[PDB]
């Protein structure tokens, strides 16, 4: 799984990452401040 820590934080995550925990947003999803947005 691609690291990071994925919080969906901007700075915990905030780059294309993996949602864990995540119901609706799938690997290779950037999150972006509010939440995770494909890239």
């Amino acid at each position: 799984i691609f690291e990071c820590v994925f919080s969906c934080d901007i700075k915990k995550e905030g780059k294309p990452c993996k949602p864990k925990g995540e119901k609706k947003c799938t690997g290779g999803w950037r999150c972006k401040i509010k939440l995770c947005l494909k890239i």
